[PDB]
């Protein structure tokens, strides 16, 4: 039911638990936010899956083999055939991370006052539209927002709110569709082949281009291969390939799912489009031939890139979490549902009925979670929505989680035993924890830096 | 009652992951032979706990601080401040391996005509005593001989047989005790602080010189925390130091419990044999200062041994080769009890109770379990006995067994299921197991090249 | 005269060591633009010190214990306190370079409307600054303008220029002063510690910041010791710590005097700015405590800038440009003087005096280099200029030179005789060099894509 | 005249010189023994070219891919078919490195009472060849035991001294030929292929093996490539393969022209040769398919092998050699002409002419030349050669020589500089060395660790 990993173990990291007393001592030090803790005092540190992953041998031999010139390095060039090759763009520029790709793109194809619509938002993505002067609105599927839902493909979009969108605001008004292949947000959840055909097939008939989020595409190829009849007897590689077929460009994130620990990229097919990122990324990232990355780590990205095509690899690691998410369950955990390709995010409504979301429940329960058992996890709640326009009204979404988010060969089923075990005794007590209240709170973006206090 | 691994994943070893047909063909290209198989062709790699562990990051960072010089390397130094600290032991010399040391030992501290005494024997070992003109003497306690007999420290040696010895040959003309921890051919039994103190004792009174084989000292010192009365309060780095003062010396093979791929080295107290050792080393290994081992291999083990120290590690290391034992057990799998430290080891008679043991059960089993589960085990039977070369004849030994040996921090407990759910199904079925014949079999040391097809 | 390495070799890189024919065909397959060679076709490399620097083992050492962690790694805290210490800045923020830092700075101290001043420029920190709304003004010493005036400290700001324009346009109209150490643009020309005292004096009687460009201060502190009275007892890390005690920050890229591939960071004392730097670099580059890079990558830039500090390594790595310099004056061959610290600066128009500019003898004198001795160079005249866009026509500089830019611990001085030896050899027959002609000119950034073909 | 370095720096290791009266303690409290000193107080290394190499790029990235089975290792696989590709030889058996092949062929081709003849010895050779059995003839001609004759391969064997041996003592009595290539005692001479070439036809006329001892046998095809008429147009791979074809099999040490730290091999024709020393090296090495090697170091030593056959390496590797040999000429320093491949030899008798043979003037210069330069070197005179049956008489030989070994790929010309201009600088007051007392002598190779005091 549940694989063990398909591969061994080359070499390790020594680990250790600090005891209770001092995890709360470091969780006041930390201002009760898991985003202030020292990684030296965590002993399951499942803040994010990016660039946190473990690399293969043939990355380390890689890493030995740097070539590390400011112009024509052969491991650009081995990351730019690879890309062509896995993905089918025909044009890619390297960046030091996925955010540095979404800087460029949204200078690029967003006119001041145009709309950009996908299937839900992440914080850096939609910072960079709304910073360029775009609109942002959510097209995803009604169901996406309901975590105990669980249905296949949470993540599509809804066409009939794309068909809406054209017919109100007009196509002209469009920068472009944001696909998230997955969606992160919802859980990780996937978007089906049917829909990203069918979204290719609506917004080329106006005009429209299509680039996409592709952070996590390989875990949402497994999902297709797995759950879409028609695709059974299909590689990973030619679902990449296939859903790529269907965008006219995309930002990538290296640190997700080509398995290593920093990089990333954009792609396009446009020949105007490429001139002009070329003249942006020297501004921002560096010379078009290394873009913000050492030689040594274009070359881990390429070999990654293409390790993570292993049915074997891809179908362990989305099991992985699975195997979380289902004992979670079989105890009666309150859990987003169904469990997505790179995490387990737990209801904290249902985890702390007796709280308001006034009060921050998933903010406080990775507090209570760090301090109980020494595993970090990030709020995805109303702290991470923030709040706008209104004087101190906080966003209200309909997901209020805490999210478990697993790095790519780095953890056993045996540390996802401690995890459960921690987490289910924890939810024996749930009316135990606490509100908590701004004791200090940035201009923007206060997820990362906020400190706050018991109630 | 089953710990998580102490550590996470710093980096993978790619596998084949090849399908079972493919496998058999394999098996079928290596003669069923093990042995043969390539190494690329394996999943879980259980031939051996020799030289086959994964190393640290610490290691790692070590190994880019090799000091390559001949003479005076910072990394010997370290080495020996590292084993004169946890050993106690006065001086140290470094060899490639353990066998290069007992051969050192060997030449120094025996005379033609002399006996060797010790708690059972292994190959490497009393070949260089006997190669030096020395008579060996089993002088274990008898109950190291019953296989399914499950009691604690079987390895001890018997005090009235070495009395009997004393009284019977002089202690004039004994070379030395050869103490082993752990007892590899009695399946990696341990050895009492009690037995260590009393052999010491009555040595002592007639100035008897002791060696230790310390190859498996810390999976020893572990057994005597958990289960000699006295210990509890102990660290597992005053365990083994207290070990080694009943000792006037002790070969060492880094490739086990210093948690390396290769070395080893030699430790006295005394200060001529000590002159005499550093003036042999030179001819068969290398200088003092680096003996047959490159500058960051002498680092990596000075932190490895550091490593091994760790009490969480080594309860791993040694209740995740319990659970193995546990699971089989629990199936009514037979095997060799009690289990020791570093291997379970499969009753080959029993379970291929329908064949003779000149049809090689043990062989024809190991080459049953890689087909069916990718899983390389070691034949250690009557292939591996060998023949009496005056008559023609196998030798023919009690034990017919498969050693399952388990890598120190390279598998999982996903792996040990693995293994287990593999031989419980064939246990299951085992009546389909057929025997095999000699297709070839060379002049000496068939276990490694002999070919067998099926009868 | 000329220093040994202070250093041994501890591993090489493989080079292609392909003949004269061959390179001219590669030249020719890059269109007679050294910018468009391959890497693996070049024996010597001299386009940038940027990030093509040689680690040590230690850093090496470093790489091995990454600490991969999304916040709080053990890595960024090692690199805050060694900046903390070395620097004497309050507060720091890793970016994945230079770049990056001065993307940040801009927004954070320039006001729409405000003028910044400094000792020359540099085309990303001028282009942060210009985006932001900032009006830059030159105030460095007239004397820095002449190529060939052997005088010492050549980048010292004009404190009469500056007095001028605090007065003409008033103290709270200036965004800030902009000190870069070295002045890349005038060829590395040193600032004195006398000019950064004056220069701290005058800003703060009007309450303006001042900012440094840190990229190369390092081989800065070295001319200091070597060449202004007073500072012959200091030491290079007093040298350093006193020059950032007169600044209220700096962006520095630790691809130049870290002694690393990539990597860079923002520092400064303010708290409230600090603040805001928090809240921004989650946008552009990453978390406050990795800022785009990975873990390994921060304890190899807290490891290389410790290593920078030694006199011996930055006496050798100045003195080893200065040899290269020496050379060919000593030949006859025009160079820009003084030779800076980290290249050497061939005169194009009086090395190919019977060629006009728009026959581009920089670019057709470094096709030249390449193609006789396989070194690459860049060109740094009209082509790296650019066109006017509004008049079509080419930007026309006074230099019109060939950069010869030496990467740290990378080559021997057998390997700047084999630069010298060619272009010396070059420069007896330099009447057989051709002009260059566009064969294809892209729309912008020339330099990098653009190819010729001989006139 | 003299190439520079056909690589560039990869990584770089600090180094450090102590002051003259801390480098004079040191060799106090090393017994006036350079092989005593600890490598931390060393500037520049020059005691031996074993070992000490580093590694390329390439050779890192197998060091990141060790399959590290005890069996059927990749990385055997492929050092096994790399030698059989270069060396030609059929069957190949590993070893940690030189001395444990010289150990399995002592064994294999000696029989109590027969002869053994070749180009001068090595200590670790004859030592084996001594211990089972065998008198050694030394059958070099002539004039290699004069230190100033300048001639062409020197390290050739005397076919009239070979003739008169066969005649006297009969082939039977005769186990082989050990042919050195080159020759280390003589000065690291070359031997010519013609001399192989006849040496095999007269050994074959009888009967007589030829076994090589072939450390460095890339130096030795180089000088064939260089010196002899008829070479100039074949590779060095082709010259190396066409040297082996003269031989039996050989024995290597890859801590010499492999450009590794650790390794060596043995090599046969011979099927019924090849199963005993398989036999004989699981008793002393380990497994045939990893003889006392990590995989890595298997994996290292195939790439270091298949690198030292560029033409461009070897060629600077001794030009780098003769270059400290003609400055030390130059300036009229006595050396041993011409120079050999991998080292200078200082001649001691012509250095300390005002002292005696048992004053130990090889060993005084040794200790003379650390102190005044920090540079370590290793004496090869008196004290190497030993005493034998008279009681107390030393062996005197015509070579009183210190050595000045060079490693590959560590140094530069500029550190060739800095050893040149210190022992020019000794030799102006060479009068001041002082002879030297055993205070110390070990019963075998006291070189070691002998300890002197002055006279
Ligand atoms: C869907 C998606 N797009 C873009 C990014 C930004 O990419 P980056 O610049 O971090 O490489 C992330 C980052 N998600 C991370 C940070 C997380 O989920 O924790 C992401 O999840
Ligand atoms: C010709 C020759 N053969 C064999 C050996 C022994 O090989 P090893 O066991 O050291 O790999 C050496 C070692 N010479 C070294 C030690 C030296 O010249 O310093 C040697 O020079
Ligand atoms: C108890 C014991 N002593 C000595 C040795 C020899 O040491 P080297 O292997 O380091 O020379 C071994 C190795 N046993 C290995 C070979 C096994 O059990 O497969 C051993 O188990
Ligand atoms: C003085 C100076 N400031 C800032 C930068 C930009 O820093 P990053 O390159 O780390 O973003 C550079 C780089 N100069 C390089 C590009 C050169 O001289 O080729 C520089 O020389
Ligand atoms: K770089
Ligand atoms: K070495
Ligand atoms: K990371
Ligand atoms: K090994």
């Amino acid at each position: 039911n549940y694989p063990a990993e398909p591969f061994r173990i080359k070499s390790v990291e020594t680990v250790s638990m600090i005891p209770r007393d001092e995890r709360l001592k470091k969780m006041q030090e930390a201002g009760y936010n898991t985003f202030l803790l020292n990684s030296k005092d965590i002993y399951i540190d499942l803040l994010t899956d990016s660039g946190t992953n473990a690399m293969s041998d043939k990355q380390w031999a890689g890493m030995m083999m740097g070539d590390e010139a400011y112009a024509g390095s052969e491991n650009f060039y081995h990351l730019e055939r690879t890309v062509q090759e896995l993905f089918g763009f025909k044009h890619i520029v390297p960046t030091h991370q996925g955010r540095g790709a979404e800087n460029l793109l949204s200078q690029l194809a967003i006119k001041p006052g145009q709309y950009v619509a996908g299937n839900m938002y992440f914080t850096t993505t939609r910072y960079h539209q709304e910073k360029n002067g775009a609109v942002f609105v959510d097209i995803v599927r009604d169901e996406a927002h309901d975590a105990g839902l669980n249905i296949a493909f949470k993540g599509d979009i809804d066409l009939k709110k794309l068909q809406k969108l054209i017919d109100e605001k007009g196509a002209e008004n469009i920068a472009y569709i944001c696909l998230a292949v997955t969606v992160n947000l919802a859980g990780g959840q996937p978007v089906s082949m049917a829909n990203m055909r069918a979204v290719r097939e609506l917004t080329a008939a106006h005009g429209i281009k299509v680039f996409y989020d592709a952070t996590r595409c390989v875990e949402n190829a497994y999902f297709i291969k797995e759950q879409e009849q028609g695709f059974e007897n299909k590689s990973i590689a030619e679902i990449v390939h296939e859903m790529f077929s269907y965008a006219d460009g995309c930002t990538m994130s290296g640190k997700k799912d080509c398995l290593v620990n920093i990089g990333g990229f954009l792609c396009m097919n446009d020949d105007e489009m490429f001139s002009s990122a070329k003249e942006l990324v020297v501004v921002y990232e560096g010379m078009p031939s290394y873009g913000g990355l050492a030689g040594r780590d274009m070359e881990a990205m390429a070999i990654g890139l293409r390790e993570a095509m292993q049915y074997e690899y891809i179908e362990h690691r989305v099991k992985q979490v699975r195997y979380l998410g289902d004992k979670l369950k079989a105890a009666g955990v309150p859990i987003v549902e169904p469990v997505g390709g790179h995490a387990v995010f737990l209801d904290a409504r249902r985890f702390c009925e007796h709280l308001t979301q006034d009060e921050f429940p998933a903010q406080s329960l990775a507090a209570s979670i760090y301090v109980e058992t020494g595993v970090r996890s990030m709020e995805r709640g109303i702290i991470s929505a923030g709040r706008n326009n209104v004087t101190g009204e906080h966003h209200r979404p309909k997901l209020e989680t805490v999210r478990l988010t697993i790095p790519r060969r780095v953890y056993t089923y045996a540390h996802m035993d401690v995890v459960a075990d921690g987490i289910i005794k924890l939810y024996q007590h749930k009316e135990d924890i606490r509100g908590l209240k701004f004791i200090y709170e940035p201009k923007q973006l206060r997820a990362f830096t906020a400190r706050f206090d018991y109630i």
